[PDB]
């Protein structure tokens, strides 16, 4: 207790963020702590705008399998907010049935494998690359403002995630 608690516990993420070595143990730790509160699901998305190849993105989650083939077959991509940076309209995204109200066939099926709602983040940086992280949960209950604690913590993991990862990726 010092008034700084809150900056004490950046500074031990940070470091520990430092200590990874690792891109993967980077998004590990941050879906880790979706786990550790036994959430439901997680999830990062990544992309890497490469002028050597053809533009490329990357994805890692432990969702059901039928749930992410169903995702990947009719393109979903092409419909879902969460990887698009212009409903990002203050760097943030918040689950309600009002947000899906077009992803309807997105909200119907995510209901049904357990994705019962979620929270959702994106950042930009000048050294290139673009990410994205959402945890998802079995607690069907609404989204306020999200809970305090939490919406400062989500905004602190994408913007550690995507440093700590970028500095290692460097695409
Ligand atoms: C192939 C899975 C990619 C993982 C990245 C998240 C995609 C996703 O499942 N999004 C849905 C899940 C329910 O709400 C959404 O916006």
């Amino acid at each position: 207790m010092s008034d700084k608690d809150f900056f004490s516990w950046r500074r031990t993420m940070l470091l520990r963020f430092q200590r990874m070595e690792t891109a993967e143990e980077v998004y590990h730790e941050i879906e880790l702590q979706a786990q550790q509160l036994e959430y439901d699901y997680y999830s990062l998305c990544v992309r890497h705008p490469v002028p050597f190849t053809r533009p490329k993105v990357a994805f890692y989650t432990n969702y059901p399998e039928a749930w992410v083939s169903y995702y990947q077959a009719k393109n979903f991509l092409a419909i879902d907010p969460v990887l698009n940076p212009e409903n990002f309209s203050q760097g943030h995204l918040m689950w309600n049935d009002d947000l899906f109200s077009e992803a309807q066939p997105l909200w119907e099926a995510a209901r049904a494998h357990g994705l019962r709602r979620g929270v959702t983040q994106y950042l930009m940086l000048p050294e290139r690359a673009l990410g994205f992280l959402s945890f998802s949960r079995c607690s069907a209950r609404e989204i306020p403002i999200l809970s305090d604690e939490l919406q400062l913590k989500m905004q602190l993991l994408v913007r550690e995630s995507l440093m700590a990862l970028m500095r290692l990726n460097d695409e």
